[PDB]
Parts: structure tokens; C-alpha cells; sequence
């Protein structure tokens, strides 16, 4: 059937009488009221079974043996669904596949029940997610800390052309995956006061929140090993919740207990912006002080909580202890360790700082502005009053060794200061990021390179030892193995299994470039995955697609910088050839666009208008048949991303050069066969590096010649004024060509485009569309496109976050990665 | 070991591994980390595994025969834990005994882990549960219909001798007995308008509200038969609690579903008292407009939805369906079944009333008017526009029928109308209900009179025919062979076991009235009973009581109606005559009050602070030494209460002549082997008169003297002045003997008793006091107190909930009760 495991003779009966089992007793229902959702359920309760018996020795090991333990922060984690990766990572899928059809069921039909876990906005969740994979398969002690947000990412609705958001009530049928430990509650503070006696500060009169866990299991690939993934739910306390008396009502007590939960009741959906909203600013520190008090209690058990030196010693919490920062949500962590250290353990300043600079590191994702984390002081002040106490006094002191370091420069004091002075004071997250911790990165070499010439340069040159760089990657376990088993098949039948686990050994596909049987398959399986897709679009959606035409995707987070404008301007000039000369050939295409634009970003929303707007015009030309289609991916999500990548033939990654950290759709889009146009920003570079710049369609402004045209000065008006196509369409835009009932619908984006384009889109015109005839000049000769993309698959192997996440552990954890299987799984009950 | 059942060789050890299976499948644990909760769970799990199979079979087979469905709705279920009665209807108790103690744990260590599920207030929400296990026991097609809650009855906490309340958050660790089904969730209306177009009236512009569906299994005893309890949870829809567009916030948007789901947050804490909040009227409509929506599905399938007469007649809906008003909380079910016959049935209003009428009963629980309901109109007018509309057209015609039977009557009519003129117009809950049923009931003979003589004298003159009486009972199960095993096998040592579901065959036990082995055990197990209570008091909550003196205790609500200010100057009596002759010999004595106060209601709360001020002077007196003690019993619940009533001799129902309507309480001291002192009021007559008077204490006015002394007046001062004991006790609470540092704290007390007692305490003072002096007199003649004692329990047959549950069943719902075992619960999987 495929590699996904035996379909053994007394394990696909063992599957078929479990599954019964749960249908009956944890379902309680009877094959005559059976839905497609409970026969989903009673399968992800079987699988789950087998899973347990690992996750309870794999901890049980890590008590016994006790290594480093690796903390991954994140306020995000974009899980999407669990049940076929788990029989990916457990060699469970064929089984089921034969036992579930034995019951006379569907497998596939059933996995498209299961709810996304949508914890996250778009790569920052989705990093965090391949990164447990990956630490899960390299046998690392890791866990992963987050916030149970009852409510992910909104569902998109598209209205009228427009964006309409709903709740995601990811949780409404329940998750058969998530292990609920209320007898791990712990308490977190907010507000209250400072008071300073005798020995020692005190943080008093506050309002207490309780953390819940809520534990994950999340299996390596076929190793035995189960880690987990704790996330915190926020409850109120059952007394002062109730208990601060004098009058107010009863009643009207016990409803105000929906103030303290409100915590963690949704996830706030900016990518790339900051909000200096109060409530994101307790969920940052709900996280941060409960997974503390979680990694301080396992240290004090360790082999100090029996013997070792003897006396609560923590220098060696660097040893036992690591925690990683995704990004500056998690940084309080930093003054909240010293706060522990210092005010709870009573240790003096400089030892408690060494210790906290040698077990916390920093990843940096961005390096916009608007998307940097600068909290008002006065917020801080009045909701973590001692925190502020701490941030001022590690500013006071790494200030001074700045002082000591570049004597009489008074401005770069100020410029490095962790506080902001002006409008309203600030603190800068990332500045605190850099001071305490003992690495900080990028996400990609370019991005890297970025940070110490640019954006944290006078830290790099007070301390260059700690930045580093650590490419970014994908699993190629759900970015392969599980959304395109056809692919991973024919790769199998030629160099074998081991590439799953060691992505470079996709180099060895390199000597079939030539191999005409390959050649004909890698063809075949990307037909296949493109007619499954087409399929699911007029299953799900509805309206017809032509399976033939190259497959033009842009899914991405909807933002100004993506530039998913530029693609627009591209699809127009398509069409307006295509009107001028009807009766000239031109290769077909589909191009699908697909992103979520957060709540509140006006212009981001507009785009998501245009896109379906020009769809309404062009997929209704009648002179335009199928040669030209333009359609708008509802929803996009993980789920979805398993399902139009495997199907795509071109990817666009065309952000402005400098502004996309690193990507990782990108990535995705390589390692299944899909063809990359885009510029030399983030990640692209590393992979046209990989591949070489013949295999892939690169264009536009390098980042120097982005610098280059600020020096200058962008006038966008010169490129309206020189480029009759590029005018055509901007006059389009302006007379209500797409827009016939409300003629002025997009005077924004005109007026953005021609006089604020802080992206400069026009620049990339020319040399775009230029490219764009390049990739249909070669999508015309199939066995030559076809070979080019076995030159980007074969070459891929470089980004998979198991290299990633080797890195990290060598060079920033200072742990050894392991393809060690753990003891098997085998029952034991002590 | 008693007779628990058989400790069996195959499903001892079958039980043992399915607490293994779930110790590690389920709850995730290992032997090494496991603590009692987690016992408790995997035992309650593995419990809840045999009643799953039978659960299943008997649904499906009320789906097959389909007999006439019993849905009691109620707004409140007070179930308590149910691990062990569970264990008890399924003759499991022995196996799992025997089990977990080869799994080396003590069972009963486990049971007290398990959280109450306090859903009621008392007497009304007991009444409910109990009934539910009977018509699980007597075989009906009955399904238990409610709220469920997230918070129940709050805990009561004594902190300086005040009530504190505080949250019973009985979910924290997850309720293992119910079962949701997301699946069955149902929209409810609230708000709108009404639309009068063309063919019918229409409910528009409402606002939804989801209720999710719980469903908890209700095992009849020992017969097979496992009935459901459906408790509806509320939800907020995703669309419109998000898609009203137009400015407000995303995040607010969210975090505003909190709004509509506060509906079952909590239970509203009031005992015999109405609050006309809109958040409780929401609560109403919910459980029976959710409730409604699944009987009528229920309906259209039956043996209609497949042929029948076919063509949807609602003529036979009241031979199928029978729904139980438990009080008027459910009254909206009336208009509600009318809005949905006529609105979208189609119904002529006359066949539609007929029919209502025919299918709902209502059952009355108390005379006192403060806890009458009365809705203001403006409230039913916003909230549920076309139910007010219905409200008035019922109440039309039904005067129209008044008019047309007491012409001229015009003060009649007024007096009667559904409708009450005044400052603010208000509906009278009860009148609707009376119109609207078939069938109206009191709980007790003298309550039933009392309702057809007063408070709905006009109404029984109208249709004599409606007014019936069902005297309240207990469950034998819960309250004799669960909360007292000692005694339960005395009693089955001589009369075998029948008993259990027969409660009248209690009666054979007359002729061991004489029997000098009988007198000596029934007299043991009550010492046993009262020293494992001695040790529990001094385990849990710490400070010595005397197991040889007479436990004299009190437990039920606050209420002045209670009077347990009236058993509150009995005890400051025996203290000031120990005082006054301190050698002289007096029978020992432990005074037990326990209660909960509503959180607002002032006057409870002061009697709360008036029994443990008397426990603190008299406690604490050296020269009353062990003789006399004054203990306040916290947090009284459903769990305590399975624990003092077997260990109490004496049995306090003392409320004033004609405002108990039943009291159940009562009941469940009669059939433990406790003496009863008390008023002829509610159910203590019915007792009496099954006892035999001279085996009961009874003492004070009759109704016919509360009256009387209405009619001339009362006028506590005459008693104060011709009482010198009376005398002293007010005047040692005016001067602060009781509150030193608080001289004045009892002023409202003494002002009240004084001048405003609407419960006469002081006239039935002298009789009171006179009357406990008898029963001293007879505990000091071990031998005859025991007699006595048997010749209560001997007699207290008739008050099993078996026999008032085959009253309903037989003169209300017209079904017959039987003791049929389903056929068996083996295995099956069609
Ligand atoms: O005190 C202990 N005795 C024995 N095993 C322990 C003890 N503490 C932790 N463990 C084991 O280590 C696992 C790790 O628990 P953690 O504290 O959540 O990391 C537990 O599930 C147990 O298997
Ligand atoms: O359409 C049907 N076919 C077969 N069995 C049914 C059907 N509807 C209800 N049942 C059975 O009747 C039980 C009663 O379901 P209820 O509607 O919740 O009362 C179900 O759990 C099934 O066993
Ligand atoms: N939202 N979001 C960011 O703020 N930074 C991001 O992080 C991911 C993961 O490192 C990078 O690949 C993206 O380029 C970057 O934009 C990202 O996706
Ligand atoms: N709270 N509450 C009432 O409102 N009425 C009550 O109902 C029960 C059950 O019928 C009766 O036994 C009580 O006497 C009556 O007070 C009761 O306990
Ligand atoms: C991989 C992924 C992303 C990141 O995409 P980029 O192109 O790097 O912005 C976002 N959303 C989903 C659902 C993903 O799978
Ligand atoms: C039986 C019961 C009641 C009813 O007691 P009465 O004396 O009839 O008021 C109240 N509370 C609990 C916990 C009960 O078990």
C-alpha cells in the first residue's frame, strides 16, 4: 500500500477490538447511532492508547537518568491536526488504514473530522511546532510551555469578497489528546505593591490567577521517544475570587470569576505587529511565572533533591536547566528568574545574574518596526510593579558596562538603554532579550547578518560572542511523509527509508535527474496530488478548476511586505494581455492566493478584496476561457497547507529583500516538488545556494539595492510614468474596472501604492513579470521542469528542523542530539 | 462481610485489571506517582464501565417498545456522590471492596475523594433525586431534565462564627459519571419581537443561545434498568456572538461569549425564597425551551415517524409524553408547548390546550408567599415577548370560564386571574400552572388540604377535580443501605432482603419488638454508628464530643421558619438550670445544628452566629463540664448528612404548625433509628399517625391554634412577661452574656422575637421545653428508648419514594411501575 508501516495480522484484530472497546465504553454509542465523528473519535482513542505506554517511560527515564532539560517558550504553537502524524511517528498508519477498513470505514474520511489545533498565527507557531517534533525525534529532554488558548486563530469566512471572522472553537467536541493535570495548579501573581524590609524586597497585595496544565504527548519518528507539550488554562481562585467581602452580590462574585480566566481564553491573531494590549502583557507572564515554578521544582528533585554537593546550590541550573525564548513573548522570564533567585531564594545580584545569562537564549523573527515589543512603563508599573524594579536595575548595570566599554559615547547609552524615553516611556523587550541571555539569533543567514550590521549592531559589538545564526526548517515527517506519501514512496523505492530521520540523503536522488522512469513518476505523483486537489476544491468549495494549467500558489499570512499586491499586478497584466491578443497562446494557469489579514490591519483586509475582485472579473471572461483563473484559498491553515503545497507547481516567496526573517513555506513548497520564483530575502537565499541559482526563478532588488533606492529616494511616480502596463493597471484600479458598483473601492491602495509604499512593489514590476515568462517558458517543455524540480527536492535536505534543532543543541543548549530508540514500549507496571 | 453483594472469584480479579487499564490508559499515571485521587478515579472509571452496557440497552429498548416517556423537569437535582450507590444498585460493593483492598487501598478512603454534586438547595432538590432512583427501580421510561450548573450550592465556611461562602467549583478535577453530547446540541430564543403576518404570529429578531446536552446514568436497584439524567449546558453560537459587525473589538467580540453562557454558570443559593433577577428567569426558559425541543423529537419518531395514522397528530402526544412540574421554576413549559403547537405546528389554539393541558402536572412545595413566584410583566415582556402574549390569551379565556361559572362573582375573578394588578403588574407563576395542567399536588396530606382550603381555595372550587396529594418519600437505597450498612444487615438477618425495593415489609420487624438479641443489636450498631461519627467531627474539623450522650441534632436550611432559634433557647435553658443546680444529675446531651443561610438573607446568617456564640460560653464552662455541648455542624450537604443522620437519637423538626409542606429530613432520622420531637406539621403527622402517637414527641400548636391566635392577635410579651425562664434567656442575650465584646450584636434577634415574630417561637416555648424533658426522661431507660426506636423504623415503610413514586405514576401519568429485570446487561454489538 505504501511505507506506512506493516499492516501486521494480530495488530490490525488488536486495533479492530479496541476501537470497539472506546465506541462503546468511552463513547458510549452503538454502531446503529455511530456518526463519521464518533468513529473518528473511538480511532484517535485507540491511538492514543498506544502512546502512553512511551510518554510514561520516557518521562520516567528522564527522572532516572536526569539530563539537561531544554525549555521551548512560545506563546504559539501551531499544532494543526494530530491523529495521522501520531500513526506516521508510531509506524501505526497502514494497520489502521486495514483495520478501519475491515470495520468498513473510511480512514481518510475520518481524519478530516479532527479539528486543527490552531494555536498560532502563521511560521512563528508552525516553527515551534516542527521544532518539538524534531527535539522528539533527536531524543532531547524538551518541553514545550505555552498558553491552552480556548480560542486559536479565527476561522476565515469570505462575504461579499470580503473577510468575515468567527470564533475557533477548537475545543467544542472535546480533544482526546490533551491529558488535563489540575493536581499541578500553580499560583501567579499580578499587581499588588513592593515593599522593602530589612532583608530583602516583597512583592504584596496581589490578585492571584491559577495556572492548570494540560499535557500533550508528542512521539519522536519511531523512536519510542514521548515528549510533552504543557499548556497553562487560567482559573480563578475559589476564595478571594468570592472571599474579599462587603457587599457586591453572590452571584454576580461567582460570574466575575470570567476575569481571571479571560487569561487565556483567546489568542491574540497580529503576525508581525505589536499590540501594547494589557491583557497580551498577562498572558505573557501567565506563561513565563507558571512554567518557572514547573522547571525550578523539577531542578530542586533532580539529584540535589536527594544529595549532590548538598544545599540548594544553583550553579549548576545552567547545567541541569536551558530555556529558549521564541521571540520576546516569553522574556519576562528573564526578570522573573532573578526575581525568584534573588527575592525568593536569596541569592546575591551577580549570582543570580550569571546564572540567568547562562540558561536563557533568544530567537529573533523580525526586524519591521511594528512588530517589535516596546510596553509602556506605566502598564508594567501598575501590573508587575517588581518586575519594572528589576528591568531598571539590569539596565542600570549593563549601561554602566557599556560606559566602561566605550567611554564618553553618550549616544550609543542611550541608544542601547532596555528604557525608552520620549511620548510616553518604554521598554524595549528585545533590549532585555540581549542583556540576559548568553545567545541571540537570527532565522536565517541573511537576517542574521542583518541584526549585528543593522537593527542590534552596538550589541553586537559590546558582545559579539553571543550572536549567532540558526537556519530555520521544516519537519519533513508532516511535510512529507504525511502529506505527500506518493512523493515519499518513489524517493523510497530508489534510496530507501532512512532520508525521513537524515533529509541530506535526499542528495543521492541527484544521479536519477537523468532517470527516465523517475522522471516519469515525480511527473506522475504531482498529477495526481494536483487532480486530489482540484477534486477537494469543488468537494469543499465549489467551482471548477482546470487540473492541466501550472499551479501558481502565494499561502501566507496577508501582510504589505508579502507583497501579495505585486502578485496581483501580475495576474492583471496576464489578463489584459490575454485581451489584447486572445488568439495567442499562452501556458494556463491557476493562480491561488491564500492568507489570513489580522482583525484590525485595514489594508491587509483591502488585499484580501482586490484578490477576489479581480477574481469576479477574470474567471468570468468569457474570452479569457481557462487560460486564466484567479481563486482565493478560504481558511488557510495547516490543515490546508497539507493539501494545496503537495499541488503546487510554482511557489511565490516575493517579499521586499530584507524584510522576510527566513520563511518556511518556502521550504515546504521545495521539498514537494513545486518550482520557487522569489527574491533573495530570508531563507530563498540558502535554498537557490542549495539548489543553485539555475534551478530556481530569481528577481528583483537585492537588499542593497533596496538601501541603494532609500538613499535616493523611492518616487513610485517614475515607474507609474515609464511602464504603460504598470500605468494601465493603476488607471484600472482607480476607474472602478474591478470594482463597477463602488468605482472609489480602492483609492487606498492606489494612493498607498503611488505615494506610501513602504515596500516599493513597483521597483519589482518589471523584472517580475520578466521572471513570470521565464517559469511559463519552461512549464512548456514538462521534462525539463520536471527535472529541475528533482534538483530542488534532491537538494532540499538542508531544511529539515532536525538540522536546525541539531544546531541549537550543540551550539546554544549544549546537549547531544540522539537516533537512539528509547526501551521500546513494552507494558511494565511497578 | 454484610450483604454488599458476592465478592466473586472471576470478577474480583476482573475488576483489578480494569482499575489497572485505567490507572494507566486513562488517567495517564503509574503505581509510583498515583495518589488517592488518582485510586479514586481509575475505581470510578471501572465502575462506570458496568453500567455503560445496560445504559445502552435500556435506551435502545424504550426506543423499541416505546412506551409513555416521564420527563421531570426541575431547576434543581441535588445527587451528592455517586460512586457508591452506584456500586450498591449494581451488587457491586463487595467485589470492589474485596478488589481494592487486594490492591492494597482502603475503599472507603477513596469515596470521600469524590466531589458532591450539589445541583440543589435542599428538600426540592433531594425530592428530585430521589425520585429519579425510584423511577429507575420501578421501571418507567422517566428521563431527569435540568441545568447543569458549573457551580453549585457554595460551600459554607465558619470564620468567627459568621457563614463565609465560597465557590463549589465540583468540576475542577472532572465529573467521571456524565457524558457529553455536543451532538445534541439545541438553539434556544430569548429577546425579539413578535411578527403578526398573514398565517400566524412569528418570534423575530431573537437572540441564541446553544445548550449543550450532559448526560448522567440513573441505575434503578438491582433490576438492569439504567435511566438518564440530561443536563443542559449553555454555549455561545460562533457567528453572531462574533458576526453583528461594525466596530467593538475582535478580542471583546470573544471574550464577550461570556455573556450568554452565564446562563448555567451558577445555582441560584435560595431555599423557599423568590428573587425575580432576569439571569434566573433565563435559566427557567433555557431548561425548558431546550428540554421541549428533545421531547417533541422524541415524539415525531416513536412509532409516528414511520406510520401510525400518519400525518403528524398531536392527538396522541399526551399518551406518549408526561411532563412533571417540579414547582413552578419550569411554568414556561406551559405557554412554551403552546408557542410551538400553534406558532410552527400549526394547531388550532383550542386542540393545542387540550392537549397541554393533558400532558403536564404540577406539584406545589410551599405556602409561604415570599416564595411564591411572581414575575414582573415588563421583564417577560423584553425577554420573551410572545410567551407574555400567550400568557394573557390563556389568561383570557380562563376568566371567560371563571365568569361563566360564578357570574357575578367580579372579586373572584381578580383574585384569581394569572394576571396581578398593583405597583408593578406581575404573573403568578402558580395560577398559570394550575390553569395549564391536569393534575396539581401537594407533598404531603395537611399541605394538600391546606392548598384546597387556602391558598388555592377559588381554583379547587372551579375543578375540584385537579387537586390531588403525593406524600414526599426517601430512597431506602441512598438512605438506609448506604449511609447505614449496620444497620440495613440486622435488619435482612431476620427479614431477608426484599425490603430494599419494598420498604413496607419493614413492618415484620414488629414482631422483634420483644426479641432481647434484636434490641441489643439495633442498639449497637447506633453506638457504632455515633462513634465513627464522634471520629469523624474530631478527624476532619477538630475539638471532642462524648458518644454516650443523647445526640440530639438539627440539620436542614436556616430558616425562621425552622425555628432553630426555638431549639436555640431549649439549649441556653439547659445551661442556665445546670447553672443554677450544678450537682444535680441530668441526661448528657450533644446539640448538632448545621444548615446553610442564602447568602442574603440577614436574619439566617445572625441565627448562624447565635448557635456557636452559645457554643462558645457553654462549651467552655467548666462546671457544665461533658453534660452539655453545643456543636454547629459546617457545611451541611447531601455527603454529611449520609453521616449524622444514622449516628443522631434524637430528630429536630420543629417548624410552626402549617409552613413545612413535607420535610424529608424527617424521614431519613425515622428510618435510621432516631426518635422524632416535633410539631403536627407536614409529614410529621402522616409519621405519627403510621408510628403510633405514643412512640412519637409531639408537642405545640396545631394549625387550628396558629389560627386562633391570629385571629386574637400575637403578642410575644405576654409570654416574655409569664415566663421567667423566657425572661432570662432575652434578657442575657440584650446585655451581651452571649456577645461580651459585641453587646448589642443580637439587638435584631430580640427586637424581632419581641415584635415581629412571624413563626410564634415564643408560644410554643413552654410546651417545647416540657416535651424535651420527656424524652431525657425516656433515653435514661436504654431498653424502652431502643423499643421505641424500633418501633419507628418497623413503621416508616410508606415513606419510601417507591410508593410515592407509583402514586404519580399510577394517578397522574397513567403508567404502571414494575419490578422487571431488563434482560440482563450482557455484551452485544449489533
Ligand atoms: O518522587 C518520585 N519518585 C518516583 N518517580 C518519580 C518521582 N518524581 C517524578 N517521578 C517520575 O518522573 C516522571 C516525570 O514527572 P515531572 O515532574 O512532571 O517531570 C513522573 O511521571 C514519574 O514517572
Ligand atoms: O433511527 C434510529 N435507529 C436505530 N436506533 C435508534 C434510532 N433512534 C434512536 N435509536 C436508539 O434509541 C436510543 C434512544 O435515543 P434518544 O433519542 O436519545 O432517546 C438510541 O441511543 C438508540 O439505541
Ligand atoms: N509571525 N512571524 C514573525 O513574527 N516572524 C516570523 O517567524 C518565522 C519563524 O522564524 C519566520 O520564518 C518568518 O519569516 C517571520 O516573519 C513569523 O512568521
Ligand atoms: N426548598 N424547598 C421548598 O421550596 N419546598 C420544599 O420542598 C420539599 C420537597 O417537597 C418539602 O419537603 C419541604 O418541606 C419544602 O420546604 C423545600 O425543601
Ligand atoms: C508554514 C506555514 C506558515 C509560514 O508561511 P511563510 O510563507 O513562511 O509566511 C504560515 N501558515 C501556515 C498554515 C503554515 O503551514
Ligand atoms: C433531606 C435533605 C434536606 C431536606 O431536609 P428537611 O429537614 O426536609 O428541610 C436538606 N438538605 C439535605 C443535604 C438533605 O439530605
Amino acid at each position: 500500500i505504501s511505507v506506512r508501516g506493516l499492516a501486521g495480522v494480530e495488530n490490525v484484530t488488536e486495533l479492530k477490538k479496541n476501537f470497539n472497546r472506546h465506541l462503546h465504553f468511552t463513547l458510549v454509542k452503538d454502531r446503529n447511532v455511530a456518526t463519521p465523528r464518533d468513529y473518528y473519535f473511538a480511532l484517535a482513542h485507540t491511538v492514543r492508547d498506544h502512546l502512553v505506554g512511551r510518554w510514561i517511560r520516557t518521562q520516567q527515564h528522564y527522572y532516572e537518568k536526569d539530563p539537561k532539560r531544554i525549555y521551548y517558550l512560545s506563546l504559539e504553537f501551531y499544532m494543526g491536526r494530530t491523529l495521522q502524524n501520531t500513526m506516521v511517528n508510531l509506524a501505526l498508519e497502514n494497520a489502521c488504514d486495514e483495520a478501519t477498513y475491515q470495520l468498513g470505514l473510511d480512514m481518510e474520511e475520518l481524519e478530516e473530522i479532527e479539528e486543527d489545533a490552531g494555536l498560532g498565527n502563521g511560521g512563528l507557531g508552525r516553527l515551534a511546532a516542527c521544532f518539538l517534533d524534531s527535539m522528539a525525534t533527536l531524543g532531547l529532554a524538551a518541553y514545550g510551555y505555552g498558553i491552552r488558548y480556548e480560542f486559536g486563530i479565527f476561522n476565515q469566512k469570505i462575504c461579499g469578497g470580503w473577510q468575515m471572522e468567527e470564533a475557533d472553537d477548537w475545543l467544542r467536541y472535546g480533544n482526546p489528546w490533551e491529558k488535563a493535570r489540575p493536581e499541578f495548579t500553580l499560583p501567579v501573581h499580578f499587581y499588588g505593591r513592593v515593599e522593602h524590609t530589612s532583608q530583602g524586597a516583597k512583592w504584596v497585595d496581589t490578585q492571584v490567577v491559577l495556572a492548570m496544565p494540560y499535557d500533550t504527548p508528542v512521539p519522536g519518528y519511531r523512536n519510542n521517544v514521548v515528549n510533552t507539550m504543557r499548556l497553562w488554562s487560567a482559573k480563578a481562585p475559589n476564595d478571594f475570587n468570592l472571599k474579599d467581602f462587603n457587599v457586591g452580590g453572590y452571584i454576580q462574585a461567582v460570574l466575575d470569576r470570567n476575569l481571571a480566566e479571560n487569561i487565556s481564553r483567546v489568542l491574540y491573531p497580529n503576525d508581525n505587529f505589536f499590540e501594547g494590549k494589557e491583557l497580551r502583557l498577562k498572558q505573557e507572564y501567565f506563561v513565563v511565572a507558571a512554567t518557572l515554578q514547573d522547571i525550578i521544582r523539577r531542578f530542586k528533585s533532580s539529584k540535589f533533591g536527594c544529595r549532590d554537593p548538598v544545599r540548594t546550590n544553583f550553579d549548576a541550573f545552567p547545567d541541569k536547566v536551558a530555556i529558549q525564548l521564541n521571540d520576546t513573548h516569553p522574556s519576562l522570564a528573564i526578570p522573573e528568574l532573578m526575581r525568584v533567585l534573588v527575592d525568593l531564594e536569596r541569592l546575591d545580584w551577580d549570582k543570580a545574574w550569571e546564572v540567568t545569562v547562562k540558561t536563557c537564549a533568544y530567537t529573533n523573527h523580525t526586524v519591521i518596526p511594528e512588530a517589535l515589543e516596546r510596553w509602556p512603563v506605566h502598564l508594567l508599573e501598575t501590573l508587575l510593579p517588581r518586575h519594572l524594579q528589576i528591568i531598571y536595575e539590569i539596565n542600570q548595570r549593563f549601561l554602566n558596562r557599556v560606559a566602561a566599554a566605550f567611554p564618553g559615547d553618550v549616544d550609543r547609552l542611550r541608544r542601547m538603554s532596555l528604557v525608552e524615553e520620549g511620548a510616553v516611556k518604554r521598554i524595549n523587550m528585545a533590549h532585555l532579550c540581549i542583556a540576559g541571555s548568553h545567545a541571540v539569533n537570527g532565522v536565517a543567514r541573511i537576517h542574521s547578518e542583518i541584526l549585528k550590521k543593522t537593527i542590534f549592531k552596538d550589541f553586537y559589538e559590546l558582545e559579539p560572542h553571543k550572536f549567532q545564526n540558526k537556519t530555520n526548517g521544516i519537519t519533513p515527517r508532516r511535510w512529507l511523509v504525511l502529506c505527500n506519501p506518493g512523493l515519499a514512496e518513489i524517493i523510497a523505492e530508489r534510496i530507501g527509508e532512512e532520508y525521513i530521520s537524515d533529509l541530506d540523503q535526499l542528495r543521492k536522488l541527484l544521479s536519477y535527474v537523468d532517470d527516465e522512469a523517475f522522471i516519469r513518476d515525480v511527473a506522475k505523483v504531482k498529477q495526481e496530488n494536483k487532480l486530489k486537489f482540484a477534486a477537494y476544491l469543488e468537494r469543499e468549495y465549489k467551482v471548477h478548476i482546470n487540473p492541466n494549467s501550472l499551479f501558481d500558489v502565494q499561502v501566507k499570512r496577508i501582510h504589505e511586505y508579502k507583497r501579495q499586491l505585486l502578485n496581483c499586478l501580475h495576474v492583471i497584466t496576464l489578463y489584459n494581455r490575454i485581451k489584447k491578443e486572445p488568439n495567442k497562446f499562452v501556458v494556463p494557469r491557476t493562480v491561488m492566493i491564500g492568507g489570513k489579514a489580522a482583525p484590525g490591519y485595514h489594508m491587509a483586509k483591502m488585499i484580501i478584496k482586490l484578490i477576489t475582485a479581480i477574481g469576479d472579473v477574470v474567471n468570468h471572461d468569457p474570452v479569457v476561457g481557462d487560460r486564466l483563473r484567479v481563486i482565493f484559498l478560504e481558511n488557510y491553515r495547516v490543515s490546508l497547507a497539507e493539501k494545496v503545497i503537495p499541488a503546487a507547481d510554482l511557489s511565490e516567496q516575493i517579499s521586499t529583500a530584507g524584510t522576510e526573517a527566513s520563511g518556511t513555506g518556502n521550504m515546504k513548497f521545495m521539498l514537494n516538488g513545486a518550482l520557487t520564483i522569489g527574491t533573495m530575502d530570508g531563507a530563498n537565499v540558502e535554498m537557490a545556494e542549495e539548489a543553485g541559482e539555475e534551478n530556481f526563478f530569481i528577481f528583483g532588488m537585492r537588499v542593497e539595492d533596496v538601501d541603494r533606492l532609500d538613499q535616493r529616494g523611492y518616487n513610485a511616480q517614475e515607474y507609474y510614468d515609464r511602464i504603460p502596463e504598470l500605468r494601465q493597471i493603476i488607471e484600472q484600479l482607480s476607474s472602478g474596472f474591478f470594482s463597477p458598483k463602488q468605482p472609489d473601492l480602492f483609492k487606498d491602495i492606489v494612493n498607498m501604492l503611488m505615494h506610501h509604499d513602504r515596500f516599493k512593489v513597483f521597483a519589482d514590476y518589471e523584472e517580475y513579470v520578466k521572471c513570470q515568462e521565464r517559469v511559463s517558458a519552461l512549464y512548456k517543455n514538462p521534462r525539463e521542469w520536471t527535472r529541475m524540480v528533482i534538483r530542488n527536492i534532491a537538494t532540499s535536505g538542508k531544511f529539515s528542523s532536525d538540522r536546525t534543532i541539531a544546531q541549537y543543541a550543540r551550539e546554544i543548549w549544549g546537549v547531544e542530539p540522539s537516533r537512539q530508540r528509547l526501551p521500546a514500549p513494552d507494558e511494565k507496571i511497578p
